[PDB]
C-alpha cells in the first residue's frame, strides 16, 4: 500500500504518525499537495521531503486547515469569561495550555482575556504546535486585521501597536506570559496540573480512536475542577467515564 509505506516514512522524518489521522482525508490533502508540486507518487514525494527541509516544513504547515483568528467563535469566549473563569480561578496563578495554537491567535486571545481580569493572581500559557513555521509567526506576534475582526477595539488598542494600516503587533506585556513550544499531542509527554486546556480545531483531524486516547491524557493533565475547552464542532461522549462533567457546551470540568 503506497500510503502505508509513505506513512512509515513520514513518521520516521517528523515523528507524526499519520495512522492517527483520518486516512481518506489526510491521504487526499497530501496527494493534492505533492501533485501541486508535480510529484507523481508518494514514493517520489517522500524522497524529496528527506532532501528538502523547507518542503518538509512546508508540508507540516499544510497538513491541516490552519487559518485562525482571535476569539474564534467569539460568543464561546464570553462563556469562558463569565461562566468558566469563576469555576477555575483560585489564589494561585492560572496555568493554561493552548494545545495546537497554530499562528498564535488563540494563545494571544487567552492572554488578553486573562490580563483584563483585575486581581487574577497571574497567568501562564504554554502554547504548542507541531508546525514550526506557525510557531515562528506566533512568536513574532504580528497580525493583519483579517485575524482580529472579533477583537473589541479597546482591547486592540490596549494590547497591540498598530504599525501600519491593517497591521498590528502584540505588546511584550502579553508575550511575556506565553511560552511557544514545539510539541506533538500524539507522541510527546504532557505537562500536568493545568487549570485550563484549550484544544480547538485539531481533534477534527485525528481518528476517533486517537482523540479518545487524547481526552483521557487531557483529563489527566487537568487539576481537579480545571476545564477543557474544545472547538465548536467537537464533543466528548460519556465525559463521566473520563471524570469530566460538561460545564456549558464545549467546556468540560474535571470533577
Ligand atoms: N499531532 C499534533 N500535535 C499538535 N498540533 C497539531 C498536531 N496535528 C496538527 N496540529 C496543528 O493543529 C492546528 C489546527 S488549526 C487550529 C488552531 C487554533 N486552536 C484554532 O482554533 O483556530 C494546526 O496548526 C496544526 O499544525
Amino acid at each position: 500500500d503506497t500510503y502505508s509505506v509513505f506513512t512509515t516514512k513520514w513518521k520516521q522524518l517528523t515523528g507524526v504518525d499519520l495512522t492517527l489521522y483520518k486516512e481518506a482525508q489526510m491521504k487526499r490533502r497530501l496527494t493534492s499537495l505533492y501533485e501541486k508540486k508535480g510529484f507523481q507518487s508518494f514514493k517520489d514525494f517522500a524522497a524529496a521531503l528527506e532532501k528538502d527541509q523547507a518542503l518538509l516544513n512546508e508540508t507540516l504547515d499544510r497538513m491541516t486547515i490552519n487559518v485562525s483568528e482571535f476569539y474564534r467563535n467569539y460568543k464561546r469566549w464570553e462563556v469562558l469569561e463569565t461562566a468558566i473563569l469563576p469555576l477555575i480561578k483560585t489564589s494561585r496563578p492560572l496555568k493554561i495550555w493552548s494545545a495546537a495554537c497554530s499562528t498564535g491567535e488563540e494563545p494571544y486571545t487567552l492572554a488578553m482575556l486573562l490580563d483584563q481580569q483585575k486581581g487574577l493572581p497571574g497567568y501562564q500559557i504554554l502554547a504548542t504546535d507541531i508546525d514550526e513555521k506557525a510557531l515562528e509567526k506566533a512568536k513574532k506576534g504580528v497580525y493583519q486585521e483579517r485575524s482580529l475582526q472579533e477583537v473589541p477595539l479597546s482591547v486592540k488598542d490596549r494590547y497591540f501597536t498598530q504599525n501600519a494600516n491593517r497591521s498590528y503587533e502584540v505588546k511584550t506585556e502579553i508575550k511575556k506570559n506565553i511560552t511557544f513550544k514545539k510539541h506533538n499531542l500524539l507522541a510527546d509527554r504532557y505537562e500536568q496540573d493545568f487549570d485550563l486546556i484549550v484544544c480547538r480545531n485539531v481533534f477534527i483531524y485525528f481518528t476517533e480512536s486517537a482523540k479518545e486516547e487524547l481526552y483521557l491524557k487531557m483529563a489527566h493533565s487537568l487539576k481537579k475542577n480545571g476545564v477543557l475547552f474544545v472547538g465548536s464542532t467537537e464533543q466528548i461522549f460519556n465525559p463521566e467515564k473520563f471524570g469530566l462533567v460538561p460545564a456549558d457546551t464545549f467546556f468540560y470540568q474535571k470533577r
